[PDB]
């Protein structure tokens, strides 16, 4: 159950190069996802809405164990912690996001 939730989160992060944990009607989730889709990352992206899930609290606690925060969006790229939307904005603006994606063969 604790194990089940951890395995499920892990599976999301490990099966998808770009993994975003999000919730319903959240501007910073929407913004982050929109930025990532701007790199045409769709084919390698998975967005999980964790608010529509009976185990929301457990998922958030685990995301905090992994990354230091329980808030959404929580963004992983090839298993590495990017963080939230503000972290993504900083990486994108400073060229770090593009470099990440280049190394993954995702942007030419």
């Amino acid at each position: 159950t604790s194990e089940a939730v951890k395995k499920w989160v892990n599976k999301i992060i490990e099966e998808n190069i770009i993994a975003v944990f999000a919730k319903t009607e959240c501007p910073y989730c929407i913004k982050a996802i929109s930025i990532l889709k701007g790199y045409n990352l769709n084919s390698h992206m998975h967005v999980e809405n964790i608010e529509k899930n009976p185990d929301m609290a457990n998922i958030q606690a685990y995301l905090k164990e992994l990354t230091g925060k329980s808030s959404v969006p929580r963004i992983f790229i090839n298993k590495d912690v990017v963080g939230g939307c503000d972290d993504l904005v900083k990486e994108n603006d400073e060229g770090k996001l593009k470099e990440r994606l280049q190394k993954l063969g995702l942007v030419n």
